[PDB]
Formats: C-alpha cells, sequence, structure tokens
C-alpha cells in the first residue's frame, strides 16, 4: 500500500521547462503530469477524487511546481549552473502491514543530488561533491517550513491519508 511520485524537469534553460511525471498508487499507474511551464496537464487516469476536490489537488500541483522552478531560478542567480539540465524528483509513502515509510530523492543531470530525511524534516546532501550549488541548494530547502515541516505533513499525513482512502 504505497503511493509513489515522479516528476522530471528538462530546463533548456532557467526560464524555460518542460515537465514529464506520473504517480501510481498500489504499483498502478494513476496519474500523468506533461506540458510546459506555460500550459501543464495535470491528469488523475481513474476518478480517485471528486471534481471540486480534484481541483482542488491539480491547483496544489501548479502552485508547487511554480514554487519549484522558482527555486531553481535562484539557484541559478546566486550560483553557477549551467543549462540545460534535467531534474528528477522522486517522492511518496509506503503503508507496513506501524510507521509509514516517506522519502523525497533529488537527482539532477542523472546523478544523486539531495534527499529528505523525514526523521527531522530536513534536507542533506547525497553526493560527496562539495558544491556551491548543493550547498545553497540545502541552505534554501532547510531554511523554510514549507519544505521541511510542511513537507513531512505532506508525505506523512496527506500522502498517507489519500493510500488509506483509496488503495
Ligand atoms: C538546482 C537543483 C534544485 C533542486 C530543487 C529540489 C526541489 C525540492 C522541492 C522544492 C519545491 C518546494 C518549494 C521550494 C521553496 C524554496
Ligand atoms: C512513472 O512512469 C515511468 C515510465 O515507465 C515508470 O518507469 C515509473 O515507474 C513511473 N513512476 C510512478 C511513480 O508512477
Ligand atoms: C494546453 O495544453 C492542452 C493539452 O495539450 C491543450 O488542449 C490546450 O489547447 C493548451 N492550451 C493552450 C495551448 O493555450
Ligand atoms: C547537464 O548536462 C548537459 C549536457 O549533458 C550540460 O550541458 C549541462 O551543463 C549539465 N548541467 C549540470 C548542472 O551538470
Ligand atoms: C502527477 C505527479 C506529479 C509529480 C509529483 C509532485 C509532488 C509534489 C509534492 C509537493
Ligand atoms: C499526483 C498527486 C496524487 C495525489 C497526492 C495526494
Amino acid at each position: 500500500q504505497r503511493l509513489h511520485m515522479l516528476q522530471i524537469s528538462y530546463f533548456r534553460d532557467p526560464y524555460h521547462v518542460w515537465y514529464q511525471g506520473n504517480a501510481s498508487l498500489g504499483g498502478h499507474l494513476t496519474h500523468v503530469l506533461e506540458g510546459p511551464d506555460t500550459n501543464t496537464t495535470i491528469i488523475q487516469l481513474q476518478p480517485l477524487q471528486e471534481p471540486e476536490s480534484w481541483a482542488r489537488t491539480q491547483s496544489g500541483l501548479q502552485s508547487y511546481l511554480l514554487q519549484f522552478h522558482g527555486l531553481v531560478r535562484l539557484v541559478h542567480q546566486e550560483r553557477t549552473l549551467a543549462f540545460p539540465l534535467t531534474i528528477r524528483c522522486f517522492l511518496g509513502c509506503e503503508l507496513p502491514p506501524s510507521r509509514a515509510h516517506v522519502f523525497f530523492e533529488v537527482a539532477v543531470n542523472g546523478s544523486s543530488f539531495v534527499s529528505f530525511r523525514p526523521e527531522r524534516a530536513l534536507w542533506q546532501a547525497d553526493t560527496q561533491v562539495t558544491s556551491g550549488v548543493v550547498t545553497f541548494t540545502l541552505q534554501q530547502l532547510n531554511a523554510y517550513n514549507r519544505t521541511r515541516y510542511e513537507l513531512r505533513e505532506f508525505l506523512e499525513d496527506t500522502c498517507v491519508q489519500y493510500v488509506q482512502k483509496h488503495i
């Protein structure tokens, strides 16, 4: 009983991005993300959520993408960051038949970059390369409740409750 979410972001430059993503519930594809930042398709393949509730979830995902893009632009603006690049975000929750296991792992240009430590709602480097980019990204992720305790709540409560409601 799990929900997994995958987001791949292709940045031609800091300001133009193409998204490709999907989610699966119990190992079955349930959602698809596709399109440029200006017009991104976000679809549930199965009518799991009622329309008013889905429109709420769709809106939240759109706002996430805008904040994600904002952070990538800020890293570019403050550190040396070379484009084009790809970012992979892999996150979700898994319910043992006890405590849920949740995760959020980020790769850049196919290499491990940062990941979320839910035990303390903190981000760590997954690379051994000491890097102004990695250091600056961590400083931003670890400075805001949105990417700390609020993200832990999304993974530990929202995603788990989605699995509990729909598997
Ligand atoms: C240069 C690589 C960037 C890696 C970005 C990781 C994104 C993790 C979630 C970010 C979206 C939440 C809002 C961020 C607000 C600062
Ligand atoms: C997303 O789709 C890709 C394409 O096959 C697949 O490899 C991956 O497992 C999927 N992930 C999720 C969370 O649905
Ligand atoms: C946005 O994308 C959808 C799906 O590709 C398309 O139907 C719609 O016309 C697009 N809107 C534009 C290009 O303004
Ligand atoms: C990512 O890879 C592309 C080509 O593979 C390169 O042009 C770009 O500079 C790379 N960016 C980073 C941050 O490694
Ligand atoms: C359709 C799946 C899109 C990728 C997952 C986005 C998760 C954002 C969590 C805040
Ligand atoms: C793609 C989002 C699925 C639902 C997350 C609670």
